[PDB]
């Protein structure tokens, strides 16, 4: 209808490659994922998605052997850059980001999708610091026609992967995403990852199973969120807390965080 409304200028590299695109007419900002030929499954999964804590998918264009993915631009950047090394962030900010992460994950599991690579690099923030789950490149459908299929593929990032992925041939999808959410929560509250990987050979992982919480990173975390981490970072995935029970947790429901300060005057 309106000329040049389909034209986007690529103005900067955000993170294949991810570039910030600005509309020539409306000045609307979107993120364009350029993939030089996993991607067929990524587009298919992105077409199913519609939630306030999941990166929006606007559409895709194919120019020969190159795939263009038009995705939500999040001006707040990555959650990763809000974590101060060896410190973390204020507990009320981490609680709010954790609430929004749980809302995103509940939505994905509800439509039978597992992300499989939850980590602060894949959690983006909008202009109002709302968390958005990003990159469905490793995501897969674990429930179809109300039938659950057990996973067996090695996917993810070692410091965030659940121990069953390294020890068992097959495993349920949902406890794997719950575990990575617990590692994200640890990182937000301590500014450090507890272990290189969740194996008996890793001293830090053995110390946690022996409840040595007087050591780092656990010593930096208050007893209320630490009690929640004791229920998430459980080696047996069948005994691990589920998201309905995380929503009933005492720290999860603890009042800590004030709303965004809103302009006010006196007298
Ligand atoms: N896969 C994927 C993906 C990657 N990025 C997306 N959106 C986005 O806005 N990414 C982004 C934005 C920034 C950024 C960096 C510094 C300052 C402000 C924003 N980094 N990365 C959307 N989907």
């Amino acid at each position: 209808a309106v000329p040049f409304v389909e034209d986007w200028d690529l103005v900067q590299t955000l993170g294949g490659e991810v570039q910030l695109a600005v509309n020539r007419v409306t000045e609307e900002a979107v993120a364009v994922k350029i993939v030089d030929m996993n991607i067929k499954k990524e587009i298919c999964i992105n077409k199913m998605l519609n939630h306030e804590n999941v990166v929006k998918f606007y559409g895709h264009r194919r120019e020969g052997n190159i795939q263009y993915l038009f995705l939500e631009y999040c001006s707040g950047g990555e959650l990763f850059d809000r974590i101060e090394p060896d410190i973390g962030m204020p507990e009320p900010d981490a609680q709010r980001f954790f609430h929004q992460l749980m809302a995103g994950v509940v939505y994905l599991h509800g439509i039978g999708i597992t992300h499989r690579d939850i980590k602060p690099e894949n959690l983006l923030l909008d202009e109002r610091d709302n968390l958005k789950i990003s990159d469905f490149g490793l995501a897969t459908v674990f429930r179809y026609n109300n039938r659950e299929r057990l996973l067996n593929k090695m996917c993810g990032t070692l410091p965030y992967v659940a121990p069953e992925l390294l020890k068992r041939r097959e495993f349920h999808a949902e406890p794997v995403d719950v575990w990575s959410c617990g590692i994200v929560l640890t990182a937000m509250l301590a500014g450090e990852l507890p272990w290189d990987q969740p194996s008996d050979s890793c001293q830090e992982y053995s110390d946690w199973k022996e409840k040595k919480t007087y050591l780092n990173p656990w010593k930096k975390i208050d007893s209320a969120p630490l009690a929640l981490l004791h229920k998430i970072l459980v080696e047996n995935p069948s005994a691990r807390i589920t998201i309905p029970d995380i929503k009933k947790d005492r720290w999860y429901n603890k009042p800590l965080k004030k709303g965004a300060k809103r302009p006010r005057v006196t007298s």
